[PDB]
């Protein structure tokens, strides 16, 4: 029996709070029973939520899915309060997570999500199912942990040869979540996958694109439409609206059909 249920808000402790960097946190959160399957899906992720002095709730795609029992891990950005100057406040939810003490409670609900890589090489989206044999993933800032959850998917699956094309986008190298891993993946599977990012500001020593995504950058990045090959998205709203599918719809993309949203 899985830990989500679609319909329950299901209580989940905090056993480990570990820094990653200065503002980047990983929570682990135990499940009933240190056995216990997750039950979220390959394109799925769970929303959060903790009643404080006010509901408050968000949606998050651990670094863990199914093939760790007992558990699940967040992988978190702390947006702090008088750091940065057009938002004092910060962040509402990810400052109530670092404040959390080990032995403190969230609800968490889910699966969410229409997207399912339900088998090598097998999408359903929404009523739509199809084979798929390469995907290109675009995120930015938070948005890389649904494209992470899907890369570890494929690419530690013994009889999966779907290959990926990432496009990374953050306002600053130090804004970038997961480099270390995200090498590590590139380095172990090198003909499975290539990474590419771009910062708005880059400092001297940066190897990779400048500013904002754009046709060039993607055709560079990523692989252009033939059948069999799909597009993931999952980044600011207007990142994707405004600078991602205008340039996958010139490389062959259909919004809602090749170019999907998580
Ligand atoms: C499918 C999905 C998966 C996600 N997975 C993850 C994940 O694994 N990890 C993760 O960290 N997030 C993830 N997110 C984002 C998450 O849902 C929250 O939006 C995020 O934690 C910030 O929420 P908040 O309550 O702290 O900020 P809010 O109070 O909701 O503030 C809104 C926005 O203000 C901006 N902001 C506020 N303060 C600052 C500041 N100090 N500096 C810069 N910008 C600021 C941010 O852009 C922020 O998103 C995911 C989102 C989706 C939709």
């Amino acid at each position: 029996a899985p830990f989500l249920n679609p319909k329950k808000q299901k209580a989940a402790e905090l056993k480990e709070k570990i820094k990653i960097s200065h503002d980047v946190t990983l929570f682990r959160f135990g499940l009933e029973h240190d056995e216990q399957l997750l039950g979220l899906p390959t394109g799925k992720h769970m929303l959060i939520r903790k009643k404080v002095t006010e509901v408050v709730m968000r949606a998050y795609t651990p670094t863990t899915a199914n093939e760790t029992r007992g558990h699940f891990d967040l992988v978190v950005k702390i947006y702090k309060a008088n750091v940065h100057p057009k938002f004092p406040e910060g962040g509402k939810f990810s400052q109530i997570l670092e404040a959390l003490e080990v032995g403190d409670t969230v609800e968490v609900k889910g699966p969410i999500g229409h997207f399912h890589y339900d088998r090598p090489g097998h999408y359903k989206n929404h009523k739509l199912e199809s084979e798929v044999k390469r995907i290109n993933m675009i995120a930015g800032g938070t948005g890389l942990t649904p494209m992470y959850q899907v890369m570890k998917a494929i690419l530690s699956n013994p009889s999966d040869l779907t290959e990926i094309r990432l496009l990374y986008a953050n306002q600053t190298e130090a804004d970038i979540l997961l480099r270390p891993e995200l090498e590590a993946l590139a380095k172990s599977h090198p003909d499975r996958v290539k990474i590419h990012y771009t910062v708005d500001r880059p400092t001297p020593g940066w190897k990779y694109s400048s500013g904002f995504i754009d046709l060039d950058m993607c055709e560079r990045a990523l692989f252009r439409y033939e059948p069999g090959t799909i597009s993931v998205l999952c980044g600011p709203p207007p990142m994707l609206k405004f600078a991602c599918h205008p340039n996958l719809e010139k490389m062959g993309f259909e919004k809602g059909v090749t170019s999907i949203e998580f």
